C-alpha cells in the first residue's frame, strides 16, 4: 500500500544501509549545490528581493519545467522564500494573456524574462498545479496574487482540460483518450510526461466538474506507459502516438533525455499510490538492460536496444532516474546496485549540468523517502 495512505515514506537509502546522518547530510548538500552559492554546481539564481529563476545551463534560457521543477523542489524542501521567488518570476515573465495560448506559459524565456516562444509545454503546467496545491497546503492561501496557490492551480487545470470550448485555444489533454499531449496543438504524447500519481491528486482537488476526469487520465496514463515501454529492454520513445509505438517524425523516436524520466515517475507513482507487478518488472527490465552498461559509455538507444554512436548527453540524470525506479522494485535484483551507482555519483558540473541536477535532487529527495505529499 502506498504512501497516500500510509503517510509513512520509504527511506530506501536507510534500507539499503546508508546511515540516517549521512542521508540527511546528503540530501541537504545536494540542495545546497543546486540553491546555494555553489557557482560550479547551482541551478537557481535569485534576482532583486522578490524573483528568481532556474537556468537551462546548456540552453542559456529558463524554462518552464526547470521553473516547476524549481517550485517542486522548494515545497518540499518547505522553502517558501525561494518557491515565491520562482513562481513571482514564472507569473511576471512566462504567463501568457495574447494568442492562441492565452492562459498557459511560455516555455522557454531569456534570463531577461523575454520570450523565446508563446507555446507551451504541458510537463511545465502539471509541476506547476501540484506545487501550487502543495504550497497551499503547507503554508496556506497568500493574500494576494498570484501568491493564491489553490486558486491558480485550479484555474490552470481549468485551462487544461476544457481549453477551446469558449476561444480559438486546444486543450493539454486529449478529451477521448484522457491522454497528455506533447504540446496543445498536436495529436501525440511523450511518455515521461504521464504523471498517474499527480492525476489522483488533481481527481481530489481540481475543480469538482473535472475529477471524475483525472481519475480516468490516471488510468488512461498507466495503460498507455504499458504499451509505451519496450517489452523486453523497458525502454519508452522520448515521442510516441497514442497507440504507444514511437514519433520519430524529428528524431525523438529513441531513449534519450526526455525518457529517463519514465522510471523516476514509475518509481514515485509506486512509492506514492503502491507498487504493481507490472512497475516492478518494468523497473527489472530497465535495470537488466543497464546491469552491464558503464555510465562513460551510456548512449542513445533505440527502444529495442540496439546502441547509437551518440553518447547520452545527461548520464548523470539517467542514474538518478534509474536509482529512483528503484522504489517501484525494493526486492529487484539490481534495485541496491542502481541505488549504490547513485549514491557514489556526484551532482554534475559544467554546461550540460542543469537536467541531471533536476533530475538528482528528484531522485535523492524520493529516495531519502522526503519526495511527499502535503495534504490539506
Ligand atoms: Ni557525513
Amino acid at each position: 500500500e502506498g504512501a497516500f495512505y500510509t503517510r509513512e515514506y520509504r527511506n530506501l537509502f536507510k534500507e539499503f544501509g546508508y546511515s540516517e546522518a549521512e542521508i540527511q547530510e546528503r540530501v541537504k548538500d545536494t540542495w545546497e549545490q543546486l540553491f546555494g552559492d555553489n557557482p560550479e554546481t547551482k541551478i537557481y539564481y535569485e534576482v532583486g528581493d522578490d524573483l528568481g529563476y532556474l537556468l537551462d545551463t546548456g540552453n542559456l534560457d529558463v524554462r518552464t519545467e526547470g521553473m516547476s521543477y524549481g517550485m517542486m523542489m522548494a515545497v518540499q524542501m518547505d522553502r517558501k522564500d525561494i518557491f515565491d521567488r520562482i513562481w513571482n518570476w514564472t507569473m511576471k515573465n512566462m504567463y501568457m494573456t495574447e494568442g492562441v495560448h492565452a492562459g498557459y506559459f511560455a516555455w522557454s524565456c531569456q534570463p531577461d524574462g523575454t520570450k523565446n516562444s508563446w507555446g507551451p509545454a504541458p510537463d511545465g503546467e502539471e509541476y506547476f498545479a501540484l506545487a501550487l496545491f502543495f504550497a497551499s497546503h503547507r503554508w496556506g492561501d497568500g493574500d494576494e496574487q498570484p501568491f493564491n496557490y489553490s486558486e491558480q492551480a485550479r484555474k490552470l487545470l481549468h485551462t487544461c482540460v476544457h481549453n477551446g470550448e469558449g476561444g480559438p485555444g486546444h486543450p493539454m489533454w486529449n478529451r477521448d483518450n484522457k491522454l497528455i499531449k506533447f504540446i496543445p496543438e498536436v495529436e501525440f504524447s511523450d511518455p515521461s510526461f504521464h504523471l498517474p500519481h499527480f492525476y489522483e491528486l488533481f481527481s481530489l482537488w481540481a475543480n469538482e466538474e473535472d475529477r471524475v476526469f483525472w481519475k480516468e487520465a490516471a488510468e488512461a496514463s498507466r495503460e498507455y506507459l504499458k504499451i509505451a515501454c519496450h517489452p523486453e529492454t523497458g525502454l519508452a520513445p522520448e515521442y510516441a502516438y497514442y497507440d504507444g509505438t514511437p514519433n520519430d517524425e524529428k528524431g525523438y523516436g529513441h531513449f534519450f533525455s526526455d525518457s529517463y524520466r519514465v522510471a523516476a515517475n514509475i518509481g514515485l507513482d509506486a512509492e506514492w499510490f503502491g507498487g504493481s507487478e507490472w512497475s516492478a518488472e518494468e523497473i527489472n527490465k530497465i535495470q537488466a538492460f543497464f546491469a552491464d552498461k558503464e555510465p562513460e559509455d551510456y548512449r542513445r538507444y533505440k527502444i529495442d536496444g540496439e546502441p547509437f554512436e551518440e553518447k547520452s548527453l545527461h548520464p548523470v540524470g539517467l542514474i538518478a532516474t534509474n536509482a529512483m525506479g528503484s522504489l517501484a522494485s525494493v526486492d529487484g535484483p539490481y534495485a541496491k546496485a542502481n541505488v549504490d551507482l547513485f549514491w557514489n555519483t556526484p551532482v554534475r558540473t559544467g554546461n550540460r549540468r542543469y537536467y541531471d541536477n533536476c533530475l538528482y535532487l528528484f531522485a535523492m529527495l524520493a529516495l531519502s523517502g522526503n519526495f511527499k505529499i502535503w495534504f490539506p
